[PDB]
């Protein structure tokens, strides 16, 4: 019923010259049954738009909560769909705990794309003293949270899952501990925005996703696809797109 979704965040990665390469191998036959857009970094989004074909999407891997204004190094939604492209990745584990971006400051992220007409891809999930600490639902609940009074239309959201305490730290992120938590979020939405939102909205996972795993995971029941990093920039990713093939 919910429509796979992949995204590619390629992060601080790419030139002219990479970008072409990443579009040549997205040329290749990629299922018709998923949806796929690529995060690529802000300076590239007319360039990616402009040479990557029609049918995937284009993100921007940040913007800021208002149009305009005094806020060097910000680009704002108007910008965004002024460049051609649909999409943005906010509150990505980066922006959280490298930049020390808050809640307050994402929710209202969301809020403005919305309502600038973008599509978002908000990112949500607990580091390794709150997962150890037993706090992994407290946590993604009160990001959730966060979140919902600047939804405006779920039809644009896609929600997407990292688990932090799994990025960097050399553990692992098992397809049981991805999708316990995937089916407690969209339980979350059933009990606190509504069944249909629940039912409809897709939640993607944004752990460690390679050609190698993305099978294991892309059927356990609550993964609606992912949010793919490295392995966005080489063919591999064209695997993952097919996953459910």
């Amino acid at each position: 019923q919910r429509k796979f979704f992949v995204g590619g965040n390629w992060k601080m990665n790419g030139d002219k010259a990479a970008i072409d390469g990443i579009i040549s191998f997205m040329k290749g036959p990629l299922n018709a049954d998923t949806e796929v857009v690529v995060g690529c970094p802000q300076c590239y989004l007319m360039y990616t738009r402009e040479h990557m074909p029609a049918n995937i999407g284009v993100a921007a891997q940040n913007c800021y909560k208002t149009a305009k204004g005094a806020f060097t190094g910000e680009i704002s939604p108007a910008m965004i769909k002024d460049c051609g492209c649909e999409w943005v990745i906010l509150g990505h584990s980066e922006r959280r705990n490298v930049f020390g971006e808050p809640d307050q400051l994402i929710s209202e992220k969301v809020g403005h794309a919305l309502e600038a007409g973008l599509k978002v891809i908000p990112c949500i999930g607990e580091k390794l003293e709150e997962r150890e600490s037993n706090r992994t639902e407290e946590v993604v609940f009160a990001q959730m949270k966060a979140l919902v009074p600047n939804i405006s239309d779920w039809s644009r959201v896609v929600i997407a899952y990292e688990p932090v305490w799994a990025i960097g730290t050399g553990k692992t992120a098992t397809p049981e501990q991805a999708q316990d938590v995937h089916a407690k979020l969209r339980q979350w939405l059933r009990d606190n925005v509504s069944p249909q939102v629940a039912e409809s909205t897709r939640i993607i996972y944004g752990g460690s996703v390679s050609a190698g795993n993305c099978k294991e995971l892309a059927k356990t029941g609550d993964i609606d696809g992912f949010l793919v990093g490295g392995a966005s920039l080489k063919p591999d990713f064209v695997t993952i797109i097919n996953a459910r093939a």
